[PDB]
């Protein structure tokens, strides 16, 4: 029936790229006869300014009434020096994840045709190309373990965080990774520190238990330090990476940077009943905000994940995805995607959204 | 007086590269009139085979009687399937670190002149070159925090590790990083997850406290996920990185791989009274063991750190270091350092050690 979306554009480039995502969405709504209602709520820095905290009660309620959250980016210099537990990025994201039980974080990263030169990889490695999906457990591990805090005074004052996982937690994220691999290149690389950590011993054990249900997918295990090395050297040999919360945080970023095109990457944070939060992979980039040069593709593709994962509108999702392909292969690139000699061909944020929306409309 | 060294060559390539380190050491001993006695002990896989555990009581005693440990590499396929708490790599390294209070892990990584092409970085980035010292806290954090273990059964079985730091622990490693930066490019980048972790909030606080004693060194803070990205893109802009135990484990590996020449890198794990363990940065490389092709330079340079840090023999350390430079610029390279078109010029492990030892002897 009529879908409800909580729009949380946040700070920096968030509102301007969100404008483009909504534009593209309007095209898909008209194409596929979707009936989607949107309500905007403040989150992050803007919420701190307007409401005194990064996740207002009305913002959370708004998300509880919605079928999905379409999320921009949060954070900036203006709030850097608040204490950590008042800061906008953590203060928005972790409580949304915890509250909605968004245990599943999906961050695909692919090296795009014709953008190899932007990859910080050596030209022969970037030429091989890569497509690595990071599947990261998002509501457990050391992010939410207790006890957490500090005790004591002076030299002996101590702080502490507890990484913990139960079998139930590990197997649910593992199944997501294996099921993803099934539809990709049939390999899961589980990434842990089982040589040091008791949580990792249990992780590696349970992922191997889950594997029995996927005789068709290869499973291998790698330690997180070695994975940072191998992703640099041979990223083409990984398909899906399965990670705990802290490890997937680290690895997903490394892989995104290896593309050299983070403005093209999006992410999906999902619970088990199809609600999720859909955001670009990269930050609020305050240094470029309000200028018309931010790449809106990550936000536009977030909207495509929203349509697929939460709204069960796979053709509309795929239409946005192909409209993005058409831009990228028809000379519609923003400045950060272009070599410095080709910079003068750069499209503005609005030109991008107008091109993408027009392709959806033309039946791409 | 007469120094005592516990030689723990371990598994895989460990003994063959250690043979070269001892060879070079003999040259320096003769050059500088050092009186160094060595005793070999089994560690790792060899210890499991000879003694039933990776760190025999006699091996630990041997290290307690020595001024330093000169350590090779441990681990291999043969022991992969033991349980984690019987495995050779963790079973050797963590108890040595904990026992000797080796809180300070130093892993410098530099891109060497003429070896840029081996770096997995894009040619323009490798051309800029880099020199990044990772300083990693090695005896605290989540490696040794308690409680550690698991409880429960079935779906609800849980495992847990506790990351903890006290101010005393953080400030002692911080001082090491700042003091290192003072002698390098006067920048410390402290790497943490202060947006999520209570240990990281305390870490970032204490590093800023320590900073007052170093008005000459710049301090900046970066989150570990962002640091994985930035090291790939602009490794030239970091000097010293200051990390907790899990984070430095991850980052040190990434940086080592970015050189594209890990057989040149060594590490120093030091306590506060000048005893340490000195090892190559890379693994036991069982696939090449016993063939005469392993690069002995990492092990040779480990011996140079041993001389400097534990034995207070700075001229002898520096002589080994220059002998290595001479090899690298006189066509003495092992196979993994050469492009596949220049492979046929590769030196064997013994040729390397003989060249390096001969340069020390000739007064390099
Ligand atoms: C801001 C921070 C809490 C967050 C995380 O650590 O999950 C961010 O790094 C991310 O990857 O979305
Ligand atoms: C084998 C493992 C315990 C060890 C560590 O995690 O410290 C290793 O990765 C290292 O970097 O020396
Ligand atoms: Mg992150
Ligand atoms: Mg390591």
């Amino acid at each position: 029936s009529s879908y409800q979306i909580a729009v949380l554009a946040g700070d920096g480039i968030g509102p301007e790229v969100m404008a483009e995502a909504r534009k593209v969405l309007k095209a898909v709504e008209a194409r596929f006869g979707l009936n989607i209602e949107y309500t905007e709520y403040d989150v992050g820095g803007i919420a701190i300014d307007n409401h005194g905290c990064p996740l207002p009660e009305a913002t959370l309620k708004g998300c509880e009434a919605a079928d999905a959250i379409l999320f921009g980016s949060v954070g900036g210099p203006k709030w850097e020096k608040l204490p950590p537990n008042e800061q906008p990025e953590r203060g928005a994201l972790l409580p949304l994840r915890g509250h909605f039980e968004l245990f599943c974080n999906l961050r695909p990263a692919k090296l795009h045709d014709g953008l190899e030169h932007m990859s910080p990889l050596r030209s022969d490695i970037s030429a091989r190309g890569f497509d690595v999906l990071c599947v990261r457990e998002l509501t457990g591990g050391i992010y939410f373990g207790k006890p957490k805090g500090r005790q004591g005074e002076g030299e002996s004052e101590e702080a502490f965080d507890t990484m913990r996982y139960s079998r139930r937690e590990i197997s649910r994220i593992a199944r997501i990774a294996f099921e993803a691999a099934r539809g990709r290149r049939k390999k899961v690389t589980s990434v842990d520190k089982a040589n040091v950590l008791a949580c990792s011993v249990l992780w590696r054990q349970v992922v191997e238990e889950v594997a029995v249900d996927f005789p068709d997918v290869e499973l291998e295990h790698i330690y997180i330090d070695n994975a940072t090395m191998q992703l640099l050297r041979r990223p083409d040999e990984f398909d899906v990476m399965l990670c705990s919360n802290l490890f997937g945080d680290i690895l997903s970023d490394e892989i995104a940077m290896l593309t050299g095109s983070m403005g093209l990457l999006s992410s999906a944070s999902m619970n088990s009943t199809g609600f999720g939060l859909f955001e670009p992979a990269g930050g609020s980039a305050p240094d470029i905000a309000g200028k018309g040069i931010a790449n809106p593709i990550a936000q536009i593709l977030s909207a495509a994940l929203m349509l697929r994962h939460s709204l069960k509108q796979e053709e509309a999702a795929s239409a946005i995805e192909r409209a993005v392909t058409k831009a990228l292969n028809s000379g519609y690139l923003t400045g950060e995607l272009l070599s410095s000699d080709q910079r003068h061909k750069a499209k503005t944020t609005v030109q991008m959204g107008d091109f993408i929306a027009d392709a959806v409309k033309a039946g791409v």
